[PDB]
C-alpha cells in the first residue's frame, strides 16, 4: 500500500573546493527513492509538499558564501562572518514547499586560488532532506 | 479532509542586535497555518504534540547567549565559547512536546553597545519548527 | 489505536571531557518511548524505519573528533578544523535507516589531559532523533 515518501541524506567526506556549481555529494546515507542524483548533486521533487532540508558542510577556500538553491535561485544564503583561514564550516536548515520538478541543491562561492596546505580531513559534510507533509488531495 | 499540520520556517537576512526580546523573523520561507506570528516573533502551538525546532542565527554583539523559550522560560541555552570579533553564530535543534497555547521563540542576550563596523551581510538566520506527532486522541 | 512512534531529544548542559565512550546525555527534553537510555547514553531502535538524527555538542579538549555510531561503527566523522581554546563545538544531522536492535550514539576523541581553566558554561549540548518513516509492512 503505497505511501508518499521522499528523503535523502548524502555526504562527501571532503573535497568541496569547486565554486559556482552544484555540490555533488556521492556518499549515500540514504536515497531509497533515488530522488537525489549524485551525478548532478541535485534533489528532484517527485512529490508536492513541505520538505525539510538540512546541511553541514566544510568548504576549503577563502571568503566563502553558501547558497541553498531551489529551482533556479538561492532561497537560503549563508555567509559565516566568523571565517578563519581558508576553511569555512556552514550549516543551515529550512522548510520549503516544493512542486514536482522543483530542484534543490547546494552551491558555494569563494576564492580557492590561494589555499594553503591540506590535511588529514576525513570530515563528513552532509546534505539532507525529507518530505514532511504531502500536498492537499 | 483535515490533517493535523503545523510548521513554520522564517528568517531575517540580518537585524538581530536587540537582546532580551523575542527575535522577530519576518522573512517567510513557510508559515501556511500562520501559527508563527512575525509581529511578536513567537510560534503559537495550536495542536498538541511533539514538535521539532531548529535554528541557525547570527548575532551581532559580544558575550552572546542564545535562549529558545517555551511558554515563559528558556528550555535551551546556548553560550558558544567560540566567540570572537563580536559575531556569534549559534545553532540548535530540540524536540519539545507542546500543548495548545504554548509559545516558543528565540531570544538573545549580550553587549551591543560597542559593536565595530558592520559589513555587506546578506546572511540568512533561520528559525524552523514542525509538528512531528499529534497527541493521543 | 497504536501509532509507530519513536523520538528522543536529550542534553547535558556540560561535562563531555571523556573520549572513546558513548556520551551519556541525562537532561531529557523528550524520551516518551524510553528508546534512549541515559545509563548507556545510547538510542535503541525498537521500530524499523528511517530516522533523522541531529546533534549540537560542545567538547572540552584538543584535536577533537566527533563520531556518530550506528550499531558498532562510526557513520559520521566530524573533525572541525577551526578548533581553538581546547573547545570544539560540533553539529551534524543525518538520516539513518535502522532495524530493531540497532544502537546509535555519539562519541568523541581528543586530548583532554591538559585543558585550560573552565568557566561558567551552562551550555546545552543536544542529541536528538526521531522515526520519520516506519518500515514497509
Amino acid at each position: 500500500a503505497y505511501m508518499y515518501r521522499s528523503a535523502f541524506s548524502v555526504g562527501l567526506e571532503t573535497r568541496v573546493t569547486v565554486p559556482n556549481v552544484p555540490i555533488r555529494f556521492t556518499k549515500i546515507f540514504y536515497n531509497q527513492q533515488n530522488h537525489y542524483d549524485g551525478s548532478t548533486g541535485k534533489f528532484y521533487c517527485n512529490i508536492p509538499g513541505l520538505y525539510y532540508f538540512s546541511y553541514h558542510i566544510t568548504v576549503y577556500m577563502k571568503d566563502v558564501k553558501v547558497s541553498l538553491f531551489k529551482k533556479d535561485k538561492a532561497v537560503l544564503f549563508t555567509y559565516d562572518q566568523y571565517q578563519e583561514k581558508n576553511v569555512d564550516q556552514a550549516s543551515g536548515s529550512v522548510l520549503l514547499h516544493l512542486e514536482v520538478g522543483d530542484q534543490v541543491w547546494l552551491q558555494v562561492y569563494g576564492d580557492g586560488d590561494h589555499n594553503g596546505l591540506y590535511a588529514d580531513n576525513v570530515n563528513d559534510s552532509t546534505f539532507t532532506g525529507f518530505l514532511l507533509y504531502h500536498d492537499t488531495n
